[PDB]
DNA sequence: TGAGGTAGTAGGTTGT
DNA sequence: ACAACCTACTACCTCAT
DNA sequence: TGAGGTAGTAGGTTGT
DNA sequence: ACAACCTACTACCTCAT
DNA sequence: TTTTTT
DNA sequence: TTTTTT
């Protein structure tokens, strides 16, 4: 099918495109050959109207000619066709500057029709981003309608001058509090300094302290007679009572970290968190950020109308997108009663509705697991343990085990049943079988305080205790509201370390997710949902996917940062057929590395030992590679070479999902633009917000060790379509990733906790870290 | 016992204590305040003649009066009594050099003896370095001679300016090869840059660049007209021929690592390194930095008559020192024929001498292991590879072959049947006994180019191919003499993936290292050896300690640096006794961290999940803690926190190896100075060289939360020089470290190269790392 | 990389 | 010219009867 | 931390 | 005012007959 | 509802 | 000397 909709993109006048274009190379960075901090080979070449066609040989591109008090040569002359795309893009984006077209004027526009509010003691400001796309040969802008939250009270008028009101409100929100320093021209974010283990802030109280400080504030920056009457007035006098805070920079690029630094909690402000806001103003500060289509629509037809210029155009552009069929979500191979491999269409029923069986047994048709893992044919006793916050009352602990319980016993003992026995075990003997899952007996309910290292010892003390001669075990976890990071990590992590599988579940979701008619009881979507997990966790794949795929392997890569050191960590999804109609998923890790580039030659060489039919067979295998983000330079550069030795050709797709590029329409499409695939995969069950599209883009065939661009056709955009609808976290799921990459970010997340269990589980689709 | 040895200090004459000494507290880093180059705050101190008592609040300590540019606030007066030892060391160092008694001049004075001599291209400089020590009230200054070693010729005229043979310097040395630019007044150190997989150099011939860099250099640094004329004497006129080489900074506090640098192979030297050198050069080179105790006295000695001054003295000092008994070294409990636990001492055989039987075994009594693993109760089979590098020629290869058969058979088959026949298997039934190590059959000799990806590659293959089903192999790998690193970790690290423990040998020990008598047999000393390495680690302890410890735990603790990361990883060993009279090895990983501090919480509850018998059983359990450097202000101050609630005692001490101090005798002796306590527990072997003593410092008792500082009595050197006698690497091993220091250092090395096997290995004593 | 020792080259962290 | 210390790498030399 | 979506705050790497 | 993307964290809102 | 089933 | 011993 096909439709048209319409998209934030204007056309722009053909008349901007320059006619002469200079070319210069500089010798040395303009910050070493003068001497003027922040200056850049960007801002010089901004600053001439330009760009910078080549930052490793320091070559830029100018309209005007250059005006520079150093050393260059002009490398000549060029022309405009003679610059690639992107290139292009950015310099007709500089010149919309030049005609008075920019973010600066835009948002100022846009402020008429929209208003900034203040709520509480934020202020939301409205705002636009622009960015221009080349389609075939034409330019179009593309408007993005933005908000910034802004606070308009500094520290000191916030704990109303209490110092003992900004110690608790410091130490409440120590692990995510940044401050910004308005008072100075540049608003650096500083990061507050605590002490270890006691934790506390780090005050220091002495009136020369500030007193030199403000004066330093008032001397540097605002060093004109008249300024200082309005830094007077905004801040005031030089407050004595105000305590000094100890802290450090939060960013990393002036380096040197024993700069200490002093911050007067008054011509600080907080940067914007709603953990630190009232609830009733939480709520209608958002909902005000977020905006539907249409609104959207009117809002950039109003801008287009109130511009006064022949350079661009007066009304959005509408392009012609291709819809997708309802046939195609239908396309799983779930298994039935008897055992067969039925697709679930010859059912009446959907993906979503899986395990209504087991509560009704009556209403809809029983379905039972495709795949079971192979040890659990030796696997048959599991043991079960409940640990319980002591922070939590003891209605709420006791809910939690009888939830646990009646979830365990009621929900997956009938599964357990009905496949063992029903299904199996053809004539008193059969191999793989569900387990047991015990929770039998005291001694298996732990309640002891998960916020201290105490209570984390004890626990630990005790799971490892009772798991003496055990290989494998379950826990069910029932955490407070408050629980801080690193104390979840580490209780996942020291479980993980006995080869036990956790199942996490917050006070706030027992107290207000109760069900609808029986308010005693948990909400079927969130039974059915951590059902649905631990069975995932624990190896078995409830349905695969009824496509036929044409590669042989499918790889999803993702780098995620490091916890405490400057280095990132690489981590990979792999897919295999073996026929075609069929996958599994195997994590692979990957070292660790200095940036955001993956050594491809040592992935490789990892990949080949964890594999049994190798990269080379017996013929050629094909190699699909979906890259969350862009392939670097040098992962292609390094495919090149693993091509050459290992005999193999693969095909590298790019998958970006943080783009300014909206369509306004609520339906699964698709569409081409400036070479690139759009495409929306999923539908919107809120009122307000638009769906925000995934990008594909930069397609490419690497073979003996030559690289060749191709298009992304129809076919592709089926595949990424279909593996997008992979997923094992939830039943009622509607996300946007595919698969690989999806779960390769899990990996790689998870490696940054350093979970890891066995390294035999996970060559058997255990998936403990979803 | 007792004597009087005599040392490389000289005393201070009392005149020099100062009078007044002045303190200043900054407000802002000097750096900032102003906008000087490299301007800091211990520069300012010196300047002023004083030191900086608070480095973090910006406190100094002056002899003058301040003369400061900026902003700061007098604190008042102190006396020379209230500063600590250590600053009133630094600050008698600063004043010394007041009065002239300088590095700058005491070397001067040095090079009238020792003349600075010049071998093929470069020239070795005698200097000294100087220290101060408080012993008990008095201050002495220690003078150390060392040589400093400096290239005479550029990098143009080191290659007779072809610029193939350039290419051919420049791709032979591409690891560890560093050029000075000598051109700078800063003298700043670049390191080339190599393009990826296919190696050779990054060179750009354009002769603008060239001449824009030499132009640099002659304005940026000499510009007046006078020092142009040596610009021009000592590089000649601008050569054109002459590419130019990529590099970078070698270091990284300039950070910013997109900072491209040209450097022109006329203006810039290599720093050193004798592996570019040839050897009979390489011989003289070395044996001239290398002095014998009475020629260092000597030249102290007519460096003090030369001196014209009060301040110091005229003659060396002399120490009492206390010998170490001979008796003390023979305290280990080997394990006779019958099985029992005769000390080595009612023998008549040394430590040394543990292995000659199985050649002999008429003339020397047999010896049998003290310790086998429990795993090889169960493991009676064990498959073994003998790996050839193709590099070797032909005859090289099966005298390799040859040598591994005949160690594996002749030598260890002989104590795997005298152990588990003669001794044990009481009646046909015994459960500890020696593995059979297989080398059985073809297709075990692998013969494939190491030094490539496809050689690595097939024999990762083969070896996994043919592992199938098993737990776990031994390899033999013989290798050729320029194996480059990167590929000698890969084959280990792959070959650990495996579960298979490696031993390597290089091709120079093999042509070399041959027999006395037949000329066509490897050493005595190198097969007991290797025979004794394998062992080790496959995890049999041959001897253990007599002595009896009262501590319950010894617990080593270092760092080491990343391989790709700015980052660093904790490394421990740990020694139980659960008697005080015998001990097991069992390496803990502490993680990541950010710099040279382990994070002693985390370590704990490492340490207490990897126990059975806990750190608080019954009553309170003694820890001794050896760090390697010193133990830093967090590390203190997390013990407390520790101390506090698992309630153990810690006994702290700082091992250092790295110190100016020396005594001009060649025995095993301990002395006393400054508070600290210097050993030399080893004898040299060879004649030309001092020994290097151990420097304990810093004990210290932590319980209940509190610290409590102590002085270093008998027994604990005694301790440390027991624990010294404890290597499992080499039979005739005399080392300096103290043996849970030394195997956390290699234990760490493994970690920072990711060499792991089972982690159920690691618990019970495997040393595949040693 | 037989392993330990004594010699060099370069770089980093801590201090409190 | 900020002291003390660590780390990585390279080279020779000696070891038991 | 039921899991996915849409909204914010801050910071980093790549380009070639 | 260097684009164009990634990462970490926080908050609400909706889901299957 | 702090289990079955064999 | 590209093994035994059971
Ligand atoms: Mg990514
Ligand atoms: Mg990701
Ligand atoms: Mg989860
Ligand atoms: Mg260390
Ligand atoms: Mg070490
Ligand atoms: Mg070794």
């Amino acid at each position: 099918m096909k439709a048209i909709v319409v998209i934030n993109l204007v056309k722009i006048n053909k008349k901007i495109i320059p006619d002469k274009i200079y070319v210069y190379r500089l010798f040395n960075d303009p910050e070493e050959e003068l001497q003027k901090e922040g200056y850049s080979i960007y801002r010089l070449a901004y600053e001439n109207v330009g760009i910078v066609i080549d930052p490793e040989n320091l070559i830029i591109a100018t309209t005007k000619e250059l005006e520079y008090e150093g050393e260059f040569i002009p490398e000549g002359e060029i022309s405009f066709s003679e610059l690639r795309n992107d290139y292009q893009s950015k310099l007709v984006l500089r010149l919309l500057k030049e005609n008075g077209i920019g973010e600066y004027e835009l948002s100022k526009l846009l402020r008429k029709f929209r208003k900034p509010k203040t709520f509480g003691d934020y202020k939301v400001i409205p705002s636009v981003e622009m960015s221009v796309i080349k389609h075939d040969e034409d330019f179009y802008l593309v408007i993005h309608i933005i908000h910034q939250i802004q606070s308009m009270k500094t520290l000191w008028e916030l704990v109303n001058k209490d110092p003992k009101e900004l110690e608790e409100f410091l130490m409440t929100h120590k692990e995510n509090l940044m401050l910004k320093d308005i008072a100075s021209p540049l608003k650096t974010v500083y990061k507050p300094c605590f002490e270890e283990y006691t934790k506390k802030p780090k005050l220091d109280h002495n009136q020369e302290i500030v007193k030199y400080w403000y004066n330093y504030h008032i001397e540097r920056y605002w060093n004109t007679p008249e300024a200082k009457l309005e830094f007077y007035r905004k801040f005031g006098q030089v407050d004595l009572k105000q305590p000094a805070i100890l802290a450090k920079f939060a960013s990393k690029i002036k380096k040197n970290k024993n700069y200490k630094i002093y911050l007067l909690p008054q011509l600080v402000v907080p940067t914007y968190n709603a953990e630190q806001l009232e609830s009733d103003v939480a709520k209608e500060i958002l909902e005000y950020t977020k905006l539907m289509p249409e609104e959207r629509k009117e809002l950039l037809e109003n801008i287009l109308a109130e511009v006064d210029s022949d350079i661009i155009d007066k009304s959005l552009s509408e392009i012609e997108v291709e819809k997708i069929a309802q046939e195609l979500e239908n396309k799983i191979r779930v298994r039935d009663d008897k055992g067969n491999s039925v697709p679930i269409s010859q059912l009446n029923v959907q993906k979503s509705q899986l395990l209504l069986w087991t509560n009704y047994s009556r209403k809809y048709p029983v379905i039972l697991p495709y795949e079971v893992p192979e040890k659990f044919r030796k696997i048959r006793e599991i043991p079960m343990f409940i640990i319980l916050d002591s922070g939590l009352l003891a209605d709420i602990q006791n809910f939690a085990t009888n939830e646990f319980r009646e979830l365990v016993k009621s929900m997956y003992y009938s599964l357990a049943k009905k496949y063992n026995s029903l299904a199996k075990k053809a004539r008193s003997t059969n191999e793989i079988g569900l387990p047991f899952l015990d929770f039998r007996g005291k001694e298996k309910v732990i309640t002891e305080d998960l916020n201290s290292d105490k209570g984390i010892i004890e626990v630990v003390e005790q799971v490892s205790s009772f798991m003496k001669g055990k290989e494998l075990g379950l826990a069910f976890i029932a955490a407070r509201n408050k629980l801080s990071s690193e104390k979840f990590e580490e209780i996942k992590r020291r479980l993980f370390n006995l080869n036990v599988i956790s199942q996490v579940v917050n006070e706030d979701t027992l107290k207000n997710k109760r069900d609808k008619y029986d308010r005693n009881r948990l909400d079927l979507f969130v039974r059915h949902n951590l059902l649905f997990q631990v069975l995932s966790k624990l190896g078995v794949k409830y349905y695969v996917l009824d496509y036929r795929f044409n590669y042989d392997y499918i790889i999803g890569i993702d780098v995620a940062p490091m916890k405490r050191s400057e280095g990132y960590i690489g981590g990979s999804a792999v897919m295999f057929d073996s026929q075609g109609y069929i996958r599994k998923i195997v994590p692979i890790k990957i070292g660790e590395q200095r940036g955001e580039s993956v050594d491809m030659n040592e992935f490789f060489k990892e990949m080949v030992d964890k594999f049994k039919e190798f990269n080379i067979k017996l013929d050629n295998k094909k190699i699909l590679l979906l890259r969350d983000g862009r392939i670097t330079n040098n992962e292609e550069e390094g495919l090149k070479y693993i091509s050459e030795m290992f005999d193999i050709e693969v095909v590298t797709m790019d998958v970006i999902k943080n783009h300014p590029v909206r369509a306004f329409a609520n339906m699964k499409m698709y569409f081409n633009l400036g070479g690139a695939i759009y495409l929306i995969p999923h539908k919107l069950k809120q009122a307000k917000g638009t769906p925000i599209p995934i990008k594909l883009a930069k397609k490419r065939i690497i073979k003996n060790g030559k690289v060749e661009k191709q298009s992304i056709t129809r076919q592709d955009v089926l595949d990424i379509f279909i593996l997008t609808r992979l997923n094992y976290g939830s039943i009622s799921a509607d996300m946007r990733l595919p698969a690989p990459v999806h779960y390769a970010h899990k990996f790689a997340n998870a490696i940054r906790n350093e979970w890891k269990i066995k390294e035999e589980f996970l060559a058997e689709g255990f998936l403990y870290f979803v």
